[PDB]
């Protein structure tokens, strides 16, 4: 089996962890964070958003046990110092947030991993992977890896069924997005200095900028340069919706048409509805990227076309999904 | 003074009453509504997202009594049996939500008001007004007008400007709007059968239509049919968000450009800021609009320009400071 | 198997519906409510709190197709219209709203159900169950039977411990609550005339009345009038917990005497635990009540006690899953 | 003028800023944070459920200019380096919740500032005021005070008449509070350990432990160790309400009776109201406990009562204007 360790045992790290029990020949035995066993544990078993733990989760010293399986928990917020040379680690899930750079998150290698994939944007050189997008760019020599953000994951199959199907001239974004941990409960300073995530996130919509944006040039690179927008943060704790209005190649474009394109183009990845669903609807989800059809605009002044698009999306779980796969497939090729 | 009667005590109706509290020359001397007096009267000293009404209200038999003026209160769904008529009523403020088309609210007309503004598009042969945008559309001879939606009044002072100053082709509108009565609490059937309406309103980011996408071309004839667009719902109880992505004439256009020609352009009804804002911040404010230079974005591929502006609005405040500006715009004529 | 009809299909019977499918022998033949098949058909397979429904669901004519099985629907207000003698039906569960009356429910005998289960506390002449704490008392010749609320099916089985363990002289109740279909989404009239139900639903702390306080008589009667208390719906859209403050005829209780006597009662229909959950852990669950060890506390003055003691509840599920052992039951004895 | 410092411009800081504007005499001259200028000034402004602050604000570099007046503001964690001394400091309001102990706060006196006011309860040698309760035990030689917590400023008067006019034996509370800055937005670790505080706060029924249950003992001595309760953090942003429930010395007490001696008592520290109101309605009020006569309940059986009350308070302006009163009078007699 493939010996992953997930560093941040945050909301992607544990849904990871999770969505590894679903999944043959991969096996997490460790984790990294930066608080005691009995809360790890605490916050496998519940979940608001997700729901609980099917399994039997019981903390013991080393860490803790789920089904079964031992895994070695630790306490240390610097990378370098894990023991993963000793635990045989083939690929660190880094989660921290904290190491999404390519010369940072080296910092798992000199400890002893072999490989790492970053579960967000990460600066440097290196590779961003959506699954089912772009996974084929990888030949298994890649050290360090980006998952790319949740956003990226929700557009990029979208982005490429235009630009293949239409040509691309140009588009706006923007994404209606659920609050995340990095945002504050009460108005107050912000780390960052942002000051609209300093804000009180379940009362209020929060305009933010997005990685996605131009994370896509790099998944899609023929597109570069050709997309940008932003975030509207809202008081939903998940699940999410990319909207996206577009200027294309062809015109006399139908509504028909785009979403028949669409259709045609789904796989494990790409979802495809043309039920009125609401964001609830999609948490839990594992596709990456869920069309709706019920959402297609097409709106023509004489000979001019702008078209717009929306895709849903489990910013924790159907990226967490993606980042799976992505896990998966990098481990198959050494 | 003028006399106003308000049908529909709701959320428009009672934040209406307010907003004419504090504008001399505008008088209500009624509601309707479909509720007892202690109701009405605990729903406007009480208010969840605009906070308390700062003067006195006590109940008494007519309706109820605010800071010593009495209003007189009526339980009648059917708006021409209203005593319009005896109690000479100039403007009925009409916000039921159920009278809106000319037809219809031609109801209060028969019971003896003078003029009705609904608070909402209607359909048929009326004038649809944006204070500060078209009012200048009245002469004074309408009988029966709208006030517009919320939407539109967020919109059409951003529209006039890009298209006056550059030339509008063709634009997409988005609206992420705050949650409104006519939403569930819980999943449940929608009277209109519109499956995503019937969704718990607090739990959910539910897409859905919105007037404004062609309420504009009423207000803005030369731009008529060049925009469309739908509205996200959101879990806030007010406060709203319109961002517009659109294609102009005018190539070359910059950030700056676009900021200050919104700022060159505000006046009481539309408002200018570049502070880091948010949804919160807008409730209880009187601009029908916000124009927030932060959010201004230009998309430039070699020959082609794809322009991004948003604009704030309290769906409740910002709407009704709008609307009692019209009425006082319409009685005055 | 045993035919069901369920009146009002909103979040009771919506989830009446589903927790059917997995109980074998009750079979819904047919549902009624005030709207068209594409909406009950799209509610059923869509749920905020309570998730997707797993199974598939077709509309066709007659109504609509739940993993191939044909459901009949209807669009009639007055219950006794409906064509309940046509198809068999067995017993009617009444989930409306409206027929919370001995007399009233009589309507659904009238248009030939065999029995009726009315989904709240009823007035009238007639028994008023909470399953696996006074079941016992039907003899299968009731015609129309209440399941009580959901506050009294959280309560009920803890006040029996206290009054057969302890002996108790008397009580007070607060339930903190997630807000319900019959509350406001913003500042509003109500239809009852109820000037706190008025108010935004989800941006309050609004104090209310509950049954409980007194249906609990019906179902224990030897504690009848014992009891009183109230209600505090807050901002969740599902799950919630009754807080009951005591005076026990012992003194010298302990706290490990009262956790003691409620892990000894525990069933399917009363769940223990010493797990320190939130609301949010209890969405879904189907015991009728979870006693909250971590939450009981005694107070002891000189010669004399306070008790306090808390259980959680899905409103929604937990009163679902507690009115269809109801329903199996009333059926068995039929 | 009263020459006042804020050290910690969060919730309480800043709120106590703007209550300080409306009250004669105080000054404040100075503020420490954790953060830039800009943020500080933002904050302040902008404000999600107290509303945007009236008057003009301007940032300097000294730090910020309000309605003309200059405002010196800070960046250093550590209080014993702040300038004190030069800035001729009386009072520091200590306001960040890192200093809540009479031997931690005397850094402020070391800095140079002529007295501290702790706004929270803190441990040690020192009084603890509920003004308009026991700011009489005040003689003016005092060096570092507490101003409690926003719980116990709630019942602390509610209490006091209780005692005063009943005799009060013994008494449970449950405080159904708003949630906090030091609540998560998302499930996750938290700092002090707390696996409920860890949980998402806005979808949540948080149970918790509170200061005031024995705060309460500190400000009236004579019901020491009388009363006991916990916490219910729900999902409103502001705004909470103490529920209490008591034995009396006095039997044949009536629901009149009890809402009479609370009326009689109340001044501008204790409101009184017979309105059905609900959370959102006290926010930003200046009462530090407003009794609600609607909720009043006697249980009588047979020789023996139970009696709950209940009072609202905005646990942000409720407590900031409590807080202010005491910065008043602590100045006025130094
Ligand atoms: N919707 C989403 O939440 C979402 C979606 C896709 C990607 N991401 C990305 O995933 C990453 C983690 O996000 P999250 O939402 O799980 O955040 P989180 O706060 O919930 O989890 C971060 C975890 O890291 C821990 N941590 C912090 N410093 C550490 C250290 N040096 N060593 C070990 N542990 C440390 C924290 O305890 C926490 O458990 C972020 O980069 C985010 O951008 C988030
Ligand atoms: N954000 C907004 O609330 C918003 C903004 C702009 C315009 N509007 C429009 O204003 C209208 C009402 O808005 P609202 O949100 O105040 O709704 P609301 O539900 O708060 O108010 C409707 C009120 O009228 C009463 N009523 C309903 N039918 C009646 C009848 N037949 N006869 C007498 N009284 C009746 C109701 O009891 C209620 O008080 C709608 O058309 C809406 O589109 C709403
Ligand atoms: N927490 C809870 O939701 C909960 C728990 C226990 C009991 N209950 C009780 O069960 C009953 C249903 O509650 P709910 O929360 O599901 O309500 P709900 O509003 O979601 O659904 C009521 C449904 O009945 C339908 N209906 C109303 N009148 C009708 C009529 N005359 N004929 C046919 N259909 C009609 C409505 O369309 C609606 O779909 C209520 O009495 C409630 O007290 C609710
Ligand atoms: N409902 C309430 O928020 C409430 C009510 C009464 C009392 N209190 C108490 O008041 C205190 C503050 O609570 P709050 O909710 O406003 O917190 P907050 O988080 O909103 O404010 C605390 C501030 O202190 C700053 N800070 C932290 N350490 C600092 C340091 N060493 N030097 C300078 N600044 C520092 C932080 O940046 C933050 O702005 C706490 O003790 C709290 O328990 C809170």
């Amino acid at each position: 089996a493939v010996k992953v360790a997930i560093n941040g045992f945050g909301r992607i790290g544990r849904l990871a962890f999770r969505r590894i029990q679903e999944v043959e020949g991969l096996e997490v035995v460790a984790v990294n964070d930066l608080t005691d066993d009995d809360m790890l544990a605490h916050l496998l078993k519940y979940d608001t958003m997700q729901g609980r733990f099917t399994g039997e989760v019981e903390v013991v010293d080393g860490g803790f046990r789920v089904n079964g399986k031992e895994v070695k928990s630790f306490s240390e917020p610097d990378a370098s110092k894990l023991p993963w040379k000793d635990l045989n680690i083939d690929v660190v899930l880094e989660c921290t947030g904290f190491y999404t750079d390519k010369d940072k998150a080296q910092a798992h290698i000199e400890a002893g991993a072999k490989k790492v994939l970053i579960s967000a944007p990460a600066t440097g050189d290196l590779k961003t992977i959506v699954f089912n997008t772009n996974h084929q760019e990888l030949d298994g020599s890649e050290t360090v890896v980006s998952g790319a953000s949740s956003t990226t994951n929700s557009l990029a199959p979208v982005a490429k069924v235009l630009n293949d199907d239409f040509g691309l001239v140009e588009g706006l974004m923007t994404t209606i997005n659920a609050y995340t941990g990095d945002q504050n409960t009460q108005d107050a300073p912000h780390r960052k200095g942002d000051k609209r995530r300093a804000r009180a996130a379940a009362e209020n919509i929060i305009p933010n900028s997005t990685g996605a944006a131009k994370a896509i040039g790099k998944v899609i690179p023929e597109i570069d340069g050709k997309l940008d927008g932003g975030a509207q943060r809202v008081p939903v704790a998940t699940g999410s919706l990319t909207e996206l209005t577009v200027v294309l190649e062809k015109q006399d474009v139908t509504v028909e048409q785009v979403n028949e394109a669409m259709k045609n183009a789904s796989n494990e990845s790409f979802g495809y509805t043309e039920d009125e669903i609401v964001s609830s609807d999609v948490v839990g989800m594992t596709y990456g990227s869920l069309f709706d059809a019920t959402q297609t605009r097409v709106m023509s002044v004489g000979d001019r076309q702008l078209v717009k698009v929306a895709a849903w999306y489990d910013n924790e779980m159907s990226y967490t999904a993606q980042l799976v796969r992505t896990l998966a497939y990098l481990a198959e090729l050494s």
